[PDB]
DNA sequence: GTAGACCTGGAC
DNA sequence: GTCCAGTCTAC
């Protein structure tokens, strides 16, 4: 998931855990833990608290709760479920908060990609993950000219620099690829080749596009114009959208409508 | 910048 | 059987 998909995550899983007070946690899989390290303290030191707010940063959750944030990150398919802790636990389950009114929010993780670090409400800002990411696209602080400074510095492509988190934070493969095809700029071209008319106007499309894929609660995969669709008629033009590898990954885009 | 890592299951 | 689907690492 990337930014809109978490956003709506983050604003349908709060009702559903506000208020509550942890009573156990147990952990299936050790790996996604990274701090503390040891999962037996970071399973202790939650036991007690409550859960007062549900945030999102970048692509990041950030659980709050009586002295500390909770950390977590989705990775690829990382997904979050509330449910009875007399069922039995869904396959994948590696993670799960039980509550002291019986109640469970369990994380599953097909892949076993996710994260979650916790620390003391006050640092979780200053240390990482959160620590080096770049400013959020639907604020003032994400600008044209925050862009530029970052594309007149380097040679490599306009999509590394998109997927940077250090840069913007939130855009992921599928909203790259639909930004870039809406401003009419090539995946593949270098940052600094970028004329200050194409860096505006590319900033323009990425906060309209994240803004209406929140709206719409995510993957808006009827309003995908190229993410997925290498072989069908572009929907401008109908030349055939094309699929070769950019930055080490899938990329998707028309050679007639991006230049 | 270009494959591999970490991991698992679906489409061809 | 083989290719495909958010970050970090080593040549
Ligand atoms: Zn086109």
């Amino acid at each position: 998931p990337e930014l809109p998909e978490v956003e709506t995550i983050r604003r349908t899983l709060l009702p559903l855990i506000v208020g509550k007070t942890i009573e156990d946690v147990r952990i299936f899989w050790p790996n996604i833990i990274r701090h503390p390290r040891d999962s037996e303290a970071f399973a202790a030191r939650m036991i007690g608290q409550t859960v007062r707010g549900l945030e999102r940063r970048g692509k990041f959750l950030k659980f709050l709760l009586d002295r500390d944030a909770l950390i977590s990150h989705l990775r690829m398919e990382g997904r979050y479920a509330v449910a009875s802790a007399l069922e039995p636990l869904e396959p994948h389950t590696h993670v799960v908060f039980c509550f002291t009114d019986g109640s469970e929010l369990r994380y599953r993780d097909v892949r076993k990609f996710g994260t979650m670090h916790v620390y003391a409400k006050e640092e979780a800002d200053r240390r990482p993950p959160l620590a080096e990411l770049g400013p959020e696209p639907l604020s003032p602080a994400f600008s044209p000219a925050v862009l530029a400074e970052r594309a007149v510095k380097t040679k490599r492509s306009v999509k590394a620099l998109l997927l940077d988190q250090t840069v913007v934070a939130g855009f992921g493969n599928i909203y790259v690829d639909e930004s870039l095809f809406r401003a009419g700029i090539l995946p593949g071209r270098p940052a600094a080749s970028l004329s200050s008319k194409e860096i505006e106007r590319l900033h323009e499309e990425m906060v309209a596009t994240i803004g209406e894929a929140v709206m719409k609660g995510g993957s808006f995969q009827h309003h995908l114009y190229v993410y997925g669709r290498q072989g069908n008629p572009c929907k401008r033009c109908g030349t055939p959208i094309e699929k070769t590898v950019v930055a080490g990954r899938g990329t998707h885009y028309c050679p007639r409508c991006q230049r």
